[PDB]
């Protein structure tokens, strides 16, 4: 269709310059202020310090950030390359979530990593659509041990499916939403908006890595990042299941 | 037209999942471990690199510089170009509907981090629905070319058959040439990365993996005429090309 695809086209153009125009106005005064700020205490620490070179300052600047990007001394001697991590990684990338916190350096697993992407991300896309439905429909199918003694007086069964589908898409999204976003305010300290955000970019694939759920399980976290990507895969599955099934019935 | 299936076929692809991400963590072990972290002992050693370079500067004084410049850094601080222009806020909009989120640029704002969750939320189905849009009159392209398959190619020593597994080789060849090989070749010589850095880019750009470590849209000099434009018409005409391409192979 020539005329319904340019009309989606250029809703989707002007929805990427909406959305760009209400970025800026909302990250760009925070970006000048930094600046500033970084302007101010670059004066400051020249003018107490004249043997300070106005260059030598700068790049300390830069090996302070340029190293330590990517670590901080505001993480306890933890490995970049563990086991954990490193299965954290290879997780990252069949899902394409792609998190980036932790940077590939070595050209020799560049190489890997990008055979890993090219025959992983199908391979857990079917696996991820499998389970899908495959615990969309048997958690369906708990729903109908409700059903039956929701169905006695005045009770229309036409309403018994939508008083069951929304609900389907209640619990789903409150033990694969809000759930995880209670668990970590209360295990990575996030503000309650902060853990939605994570969720949100998690699920979505964008992984944008400013947040991560599972950068170092403490020392007596017993299943917690094992917990992390078992929360990704059921939380993928379930709700990549909810974006389709919704999908079939926007045909309209 | 769904299989079930799944009562053990699953399990065999599941477990097979897990000893492939098994396989994968330990081969990515080896490969950076002795390579590691920069974390701490950087920080640590350029800490003492400037108090035996620098008389004047007491510990105490230093120690505060590197808190005031993480704080600055922790706003949007570049080391010696505006971070949030309009050409990589569209560039930061794009990585949202495309699912690719490069991470470059953070969000810092609150407010943004609101704003952002919707609009990932509605721009992803609505940029889903869009590619699709280019893999159906795609389906055009490929109509026609099944009259080309048919002709010329199984006249040769080669079966007709086969030649709907042989001639959609040329077709995924093409454009496996025009978005994955010709990209490389620009990349290099515009961004200046290796010969395997900008197929280390590409693939995870396309893949929607988007790792951040290599971008090509960083900044378009200052005489680049539709450079950036460029990058993300390579993206939504290759997210566009693999789309149709492996919902085509969907017999
Ligand atoms: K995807
Ligand atoms: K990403
Ligand atoms: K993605
Ligand atoms: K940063
Ligand atoms: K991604
Ligand atoms: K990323």
């Amino acid at each position: 269709r020539s005329t319904t695809l340019l009309a989606l086209l250029a809703l989707v153009l002007l929805y990427l310059v909406s959305g760009a125009l209400v970025f800026r106005a909302l990250e760009q005064p925070h970006e000048q202020q930094a600046q500033r700020e970084l302007g101010e205490v670059r004066e400051k620490f020249l003018r107490a310090h004249p043997c300070v070179s106005d260059q030598e300052l700068g790049l300390l600047i830069k090996e302070v950030a340029d190293a330590l990007g990517g670590g901080a001394d505001p993480q306890s001697s933890h490995s970049a390359w563990d086991l954990g991590s490193a299965f954290f990684f290879s997780i990252t990338i069949i899902t394409t979530i792609g998190y980036g916190n932790v940077a590939l350096r070595t050209d020799a697993g560049r190489l890997f990593c990008i055979f890993y992407a090219l025959v992983g991300i199908p391979l857990f896309g079917i696996l991820l659509a499998g389970v899908g439905d495959r615990l969309g429909s048997s958690l369906r199918h708990g729903i109908g041990h409700i059903e039956a003694i929701f169905l006695k007086w005045h009770v229309p069964p036409e309403l018994v499916r939508v008083l069951s589908a929304m609900l389907f898409l209640l619990i789903g999204c409150l033990l694969f939403v809000l759930t995880p976003t209670f668990v970590f305010c209360y295990m990575e300290d996030w503000s309650k908006l902060e853990a939605i955000y994570f969720v949100i970019v998690t699920l979505t694939t964008v992984g944008f890595g400013d947040y991560v759920a599972g950068a170092d399980p403490r020392q007596d976290s017993p299943a917690y990042q094992p917990l992390v990507w078992f929360w990704i895969l059921l939380g993928l599955a379930y709700f990549a299941s909810v974006l389709t099934t919704i999908g079939n019935w926007l045909r309209v």
